[PDB]
């Protein structure tokens, strides 16, 4: 009943973009805008996927055909859409979108015949056509007749139901014709086809509800769901619950199938590490699954009362440990690992060059003075930071000199915050509670998802569902260990795991 996101076969896609003249210039450009982020999406799955790019008025115009190879290269589709003009047109200004969808039978027609119908290269094919449009059809004809055209040639019925999905949607400020958009993406099944939808935001939290990506069972990193109607574990699915012998509980991050990265200070009964379990996410259960530990890595440098001779009575330098499952994890919407900076499989999800380098890697996702950020919350809802870098990150954690329980001795910030840690929490930061500590920080790109940091420690826990700040002294700041900072460490321990990029 909806768009399939795996790994065999191909999947084509065609983006019809109404460009007539009830369609103002502007509303246009919020088509193009959708498109742009229907591509951007569709790409972020590293699946096998064409994409077709066709305006249409009087006239259909071919701007990327699923026959050039380039409709599998994401920068050449996008350009081809952004070389997209609404002048284009001119001459023809109605509405005919039977020609425009006949435009795309003979593209078919044509692969088919490249390929060969009786070859697996063309039967694999999953063909999706989506029409950005108001509805009013005025001129051709019936859409209805080229979309059974469209269903002969690629042989649909009840069991290759599953190779087209046509949908109509109208985006923007738009005078729409419902009745005419439901003719034209009718419902498979109960899955809605037709949609009339303010925005472009809209348009982002629908797509998310037209993709299927249940099949999507290898362990392919960073990949979240982001409508609000998810679950939040859907949402990020790498999240994981950490429950040490201590009864209290931590957070953490699966990073591969079977490890999970989180925060040392999280087990001080010690290194017994066959009381401790980890909850990771489950699609059968909002329980999450239960899964014993085969082995724990702490870092050989974390002490919390290291500099305790020094007056400091809680050090978190190293604050970082690794634990092996004693099982892999099963791939699936609700457990996925999160992309670690650095790796071949981070570098693929940003799409970046092969020759890349971790120095590449930081100054591509921290690249600003202050860089908004995550983490997740208690109740498994998703939380707004601002990292502070550069000059800035100075001044964010200048405030720690203020604190009056940790460290009533402290002559030297440089001391208890070094360059270890990230810094949060200024203006109108949230700020993570204890049980939250060891909880991945992490920034979404390109619709993929990177721990950058985590939980560690903080000046004020609001949570001493329920949260609450102050306005007094000191102010709430808050200090993750920076994963940039600590790659010698993981690259010991991960190297067999994941793929670590030249330093
Ligand atoms: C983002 O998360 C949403 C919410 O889970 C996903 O939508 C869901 O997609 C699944 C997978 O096909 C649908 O499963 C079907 O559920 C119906 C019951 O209503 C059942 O009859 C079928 O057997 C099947 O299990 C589910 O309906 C659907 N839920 C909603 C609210 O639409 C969405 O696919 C996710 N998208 C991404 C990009 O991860
Ligand atoms: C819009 O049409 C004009 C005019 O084209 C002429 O009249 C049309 C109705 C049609 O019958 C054409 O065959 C005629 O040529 C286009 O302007 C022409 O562009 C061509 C090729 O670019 C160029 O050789 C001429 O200078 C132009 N002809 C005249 C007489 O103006 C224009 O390109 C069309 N707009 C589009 C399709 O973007
Ligand atoms: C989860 O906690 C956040 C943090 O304050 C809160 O805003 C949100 O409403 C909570 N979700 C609920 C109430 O289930
Ligand atoms: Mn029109």
């Amino acid at each position: 009943s909806k768009i399939q996101i795996q790994r065999s076969g191909h999947l084509n896609l065609y983006l019809l973009l109404d460009c007539s003249q009830s369609v103002s210039e502007n509303d246009f450009l919020i088509f193009k805008e959708s498109a742009s982020l229907m591509v951007d999406r569709i790409f972020s799955f590293e699946i096998n996927v064409s994409v077709a790019i066709i305006t249409f008025a009087s006239e259909p115009k071919v701007l990327m055909s699923v026959l050039n190879d380039n409709s599998r290269d994401m920068t050449e589709v996008i350009s081809s859409l952004e070389n997209a003009n609404y002048k284009d047109h001119e001459n023809g200004t109605g509405t005919n979108t039977y020609a425009a969808l006949n435009s795309v039978y003979l593209m078919m027609n044509n692969q088919m015949r490249l390929l060969g119908m009786e070859t697996m290269a063309w039967q694999e094919i999953r063909h999706a056509i989506i029409l950005l449009t108001d509805g009013k059809s005025n001129m051709g004809g019936s859409p209805k007749t080229a979309v059974d055209h469209i269903r002969e040639i690629l042989n649909i019925n009840q069991k290759r139901n599953d190779y087209l999905d046509i949908y109509a949607i109208g985006v923007g400020k738009l005078d729409v014709d419902w009745r005419e958009l439901n003719e034209l993406g009718s419902k498979k099944d109960g899955e809605r086809h037709a949609f009339i939808l303010q925005d472009t935001k809209a348009l982002h939290q629908v797509f998310e509800h037209m993709l299927d990506v249940s099949k999507l069972t290898d362990t392919i990193c960073g990949v979240g769901n982001m409508s609000a109607n998810a679950s939040d574990q859907e949402r990020t699915p790498w999240h994981v619950t950490i429950k040490p012998k201590s009864q209290e509980t931590c957070r953490g991050a699966l990073i591969s199938d079977q490890w999970v990265l989180t925060a040392a200070h999280c087990f001080r009964d010690g290194n017994d590490h066959s009381l401790w379990r980890v909850n990771v996410g489950d699609p059968k259960s909002q329980w999450g699954k239960e899964f014993l530990i085969e082995k724990a890595v702490i870092s050989p440098g974390f002490d919390v009362f290291a500099k305790k001779n020094q007056g400091i009575l809680e050090f978190y330098g190293d604050d970082i440990a690794l634990l092996k499952l004693a099982q892999k994890v099963k791939m699936s919407t609700h457990a996925r690992p999160i992309c670690l900076p650095c790796t071949m499989e981070a570098n693929l999800a940003l799409r970046r060059p092969q020759g890349s380098t971790c120095r590449d890697h930081e100054n591509e996702l921290l690249n600003k003075q202050s860089v908004p950020a995550h983490f997740v919350a208690l109740n498994g809802s998703k939380l707004n930071i601002n990292l502070k870098m550069g000059v800035e990150w100075t001044s964010c954690a200048e405030v720690v000199s203020q604190e009056k329980t940790m460290f009533p001795n402290l002559t030297d910030v440089r001391e208890v915050v070094t360059d270890q840690f990230l810094c949060s929490g200024t203006q109108e930061d949230e700020s993570p509670c204890k049980g939250e500590s060891g909880g991945a920080v992490f920034l979404e790109r390109r619709f993929r998802f990177f721990q950058v940091g985590l939980v560690s420690w903080g000046l004020y826990n609001p949570c001493l569902r329920k949260r609450a700040p102050r306005s007094k002294v000191p102010p709430p700041r808050d200090f993750h260990i920076n994963l940039f900072r600590m790659q010698p460490w993981l690259r010991q321990h991960l190297g067999d795991v994941l793929n670590f990029l030249p330093l």
